[PDB]
């Protein structure tokens, strides 16, 4: 809708507000296959250019098929990591499928007619298939004529040049697939062209808004998509690709953006430091809030959020009140302490934090007017409306020029609370309350004496 | 062999244990060649479309020569990162070798009858050399009576076609180079066909099992391997290929999995938490533990890991001792504490550890049957038989499905010795020992007091 | 220049000088531009196989055009990253502009003659065009008299030929473009050839020693540069390449290398260690200095580092008194302690630093004759003259083969002036101060008593 953003100056952060929601909940398993030919490499006494180019083809694909099928050998597990466990797991359990007696017959026999189809497998999960590519049918009846006789038939060129065309995707595929060890991501438009991904956002079994949401974004539906290698068995060469499955959508979304708080003498060492942590992405979920900690897990598009929650974190939905009230004690906020104050700046959606220490020059300036802001030391904010760019030392930074409301919500810096002469000051995962435990701690060993 | 794997629920870890090692120690650098022509560019009087076609794809060959010149010269070495030093020194001290005076004509030489050899360089480092794609001849024979008269010879079709075809190759080749710096990895199949690599395993001066080992694991082969741009001299250009080397071969590996151990009491703040460290591949290597702390240093293939040595740490075998007696004094086993009591699950090789929290809602479902056990707040595990999904808040994990046997060792969380009022809480990088100091420390300030 | 390097015994770290700067502070933005043809994919009653080859390429013509149509909807924003705001923004602003009326028809016009031209847009930007393939002029004048009447004139197989040819790139283009979601980094060769990249390199405003800096180094060029998907209007397709420009050239630049400093106690336990923090490149810029501290961020070519302000800090000059005397007050020294003596190696541009505990085997050893030097117990340092390896355990290491003069500085490690008892040992980002000030504290709480 209309993105809007708070920055509180007390803490030194910042929340983007108006987002919305689309999670990967569940994944979509489709069997993509390619129909070949069991051509036994059929040698004629031939010098024939044209036949020689035919014959160099057709070593390709023998070549392409038997890597494929030493690669179908090792079992393709690699997109499994960081304690999650394998996204893949859903489409490694249809390759298990597939390797059953008959079930390759099965999709060969709903793809005898047609293009499209909806099998059901015998462990009752119904796939899309898929015919994407028949060399079996382009090989035996273009090029048996030409290389089953005694002597070879001799081929025209546009069968040279289609056939080229027509086995080149099979080159690609094997090509990636023989570099990745079985699973590829993103999926390419050699294991899926748009049309075809396309069809199969068309035809599956989910509500028309969601289908527009997937055709709006197929950039950012194939770039959280896998494609698995099964098997090469009867003629048929099938793999899965695996699409994402937004179960949660049209939630509020925000991002929480944070830069380190110190205070300001001008005397170098005695000064405090802290910092808001769990900056990132934060989505209402199902009563409770799921959070994306690593910047690149969440996709942006115009207003929409599209993240996994494989790499998320479930938190209460009272993480919310760190940023309206830190000290409240419904939920215990995050902080990091250091006496590290190096000047910086985040770029948020609508403006920019600047935390300037020391002898930084800061500034934000405007493109015709140069500059027109100059920040002091401290924790400060300017809004995109009228800046360009803003400075920290040697860095320029460029302000995002997003349409939106900014609103400065003045506090006192809450690092001027604090007795820096108890101050915890290298607290790498503390907490507010944690860190007036140890200072109420350190105010009873100096009672005594 | 028999994967099996033990939970520890009094430090709340497991160890997945029954893998086989494979771990690179060492390199095979082979010299790849491309025999390439010295031609001028020869333009003569021509319009006819086969003709135009011909400078048109002579043109893109000899930018290609021009481009991996200007490329050759700015020394290849970006290679190196995280203070190992160059993985490519192997490498490029043959190109090195290379740029002395009459080293191409010895590989010239060598390739004058045969596509494979050994050559021996005045280094004394004995190389596979191998001949792919031969332009020389190509060129020479076919395309000079084309452009080398005052009128040009007229081409067949084949011609036209066959040498797209032929300098295919040598463009994709200058394409990976020229975005990658003169070094790439994986070995692209541009760079070494399977073919050309399953030769090359096979010729090289190592034990069958480990030619074996290789040549069923080709995909791993090339994610280990670097390609180095030399030299284009004396029409050749000689790039080197750096085939993984494994030193150490069927020793015990096993993988340790860590999860936070926190108190479970209800009040918010009052709960102190700790979680081992060093979580990873541990392989058995020459009396000591090669440590693998990078979750994706190490590729797994059935029940072998591919690990590489140069980001690893050796290790005492004391080290084990933490997964039997975490007290143990031989080895100061190594924990981090903080009171970030949040819920999360580590999936684990034959299972999942859940370290449930707060009012996190956390289960294990059956496919068919759905929910059928619900883990209480702590630290608790559960075996991937029967079970298919775990989920903890608003995310899904799914269990591997391998076969093997898993052993719940019951045990009091350690967490629990420990009194919460003098608890370091919030230790970044401590050890057992280091904690009781603390502690230690903190009790005699209160005896006085 | 004459690389050189220190190391200091006194720290455990080493500084190797010598290098030249390249900080990229700017950005050229050049529209590129492809003319494309309207066709209506005209069908005509042919079975002609030429004719059938013809119309196969003219839909991978119209598909590629539609799928960039649908891509450049979805605004290409995805190339910002860690807060440092868009790297692309200077690229997004010239996108914007050109969706403005009557933007496109000021390069369709400029570019009506020549190949190259310089054309001011409507928002004061003095922007590179160039005009890379006519595919409307191509299509236009070779296809149309083929596809447009009732039945169809048949081709030559030339034109085939050359259509496939002239309408690779653009697929190329489509292909990367999809996969990417409209920004691509590096920028590949189908986006920009190495001879229009020269031309464009030639083409700009600037000084004539910094086009060589830039034709001599164009892989480093690619690599720090972007590709953003603009617009498909009007017959033209138009995307942005975003050019480096290095602002900052030929100051003093110097990697510091750091490594971890323990006591050598033969009591496991009872060992403190310390470790200086910001290890990474340090360049001289604007009176202040520049440190990257990300190891990826920095390219080395031969003695100049190509860097990206983006990613920087920038710091007081007084930062390298940490090399000389790092307990001065003019700079708060930052250090890490921890009781985690484990052994590890450096390899620095000249030599190596090896921190050896425990029982840990470390030795430098030549290619010819074997062991030359074992390290003790502590942190120590060999130059690269007559070394070509070092080993840690298990681990072996390559060191650079870089001419240039190391030198060794004597002094006590400094581990060994404090008193272990009253050690902080667990400090994660503290300061030399810091750590004074604490044992300062605790040098109280035991005066009393
Ligand atoms: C600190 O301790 C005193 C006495 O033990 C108590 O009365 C006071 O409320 C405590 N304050 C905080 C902020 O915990
Ligand atoms: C703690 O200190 C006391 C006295 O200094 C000593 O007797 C005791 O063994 C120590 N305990 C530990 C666990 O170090
Ligand atoms: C430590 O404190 C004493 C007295 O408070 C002071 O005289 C001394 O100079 C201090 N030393 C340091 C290194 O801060």
């Amino acid at each position: 809708q209309n993105i809007t953003e708070e920055f509180y100056q007390s803490t030194c952060s910042a929340v983007s507000k108006g987002y919305l929601s689309a999670l990967r909940t569940g994944w979509y398993t489709s069997v993509i296959t390619i129909e070949l030919s069991n051509i036994k490499e059929n040698k004629c006494n031939g010098t024939d250019a044209k036949v020689k180019l035919i014959k160099q083809e057709l070593d390709k694909y023998k070549n392409a098929v038997t890597e494929l099928q030493l690669l179908m050998q090792s079992t393709p597990a690699t997109g499994s990591g960081s304690g999650s466990g394998s996204a893949i797991a859903s489409g490694v359990a249809v390759c298990k499928v597939l390797h059953l007696e008959g079930e390759v017959n099965k999709i060969k026999s709903a793809l005898l007619s047609t293009n499209k189809c909806v099998v059901s497998l015998s462990n009752g999960v119904s796939v899309l298939c898929s015919k994407v590519l028949d060399l079996k049918n382009y090989i035996d009846k273009q090029l048996l004529p030409i290389v089953n006789k005694q002597s070879c038939s001799i081929p025209n060129i546009e069968t040279v040049i289609e056939f080229q065309q027509k086995n080149n995707r099979l080159l690609e595929i094997t090509r990636e697939f023989s570099v990745n060890a079985g699973v590829t991501t993103p999926v390419s438009t050699y294991m899926l062209t748009n049309s075809e991904l396309l069809s199969l956002i068309n035809d599956m079994p989910i509500t028309n808004d969601q289908k527009k949401l997937m055709s709006n974004n197929v950039q950012i539906v194939r770039q959280q998509s896998y494609s698995i290698m099964c098997i090469i068995k009867e003629e048929v060469l099938a793999y899965v690709v695996q699409l994402p499955l937004y179960g949660v959508i049209d939630t509020p979304c925000w991002k929480l953006h944070t830069s380190p708080l110190c205070t300001t003498n001008t005397k170098e060492g005695s000064n405090i430091c802290l910092t808001r942590t769990d900056r990132g992405w934060y989505c209402d979920n199902a009563g409770s809030v799921s959070f994306f900690p690593q910047a690149e897990t969440c996709k942006v598009q115009s207003n929409r959020v599209f993240c996994d929650t494989m790499n998320s974190l479930t938190l209460p939905s009272e993480v919310n009140l760190c940023n309206v009230d830190i000290f409240n004690p419904k939920y215990d906020c995050k902080i990091m302490t250091s006496k590290t104050d190096v000047s910086s700046s985040v770029i948020t959606s609508l403006g920019a934090i600047v935390s300037c220490y020391g002898k930084t020059k800061c500034t934000a300036s405007n493109k015709n007017r140069g500059i027109i802001k100059t920040f002091s030391n401290g924790c400060d904010y300017v809004s995109n409306k009228g800046v360009d760019t803003v400075s920290v030392g040697n860095t320029l930074y460029y302000v995002n020029k997003q349409e939106g409301k900014s609103l400065y919500v003045k506090g006192e810096p809450i690092i001027n609370f604090y007795d820096p002469l108890v101050f915890p000051s290298d607290e790498f995962d503390a907490s507010i309350s944690q860190v007036n435990e140890k200072i109420n701690q350190s105010l009873a060993f100096i009672r005594k004496s």
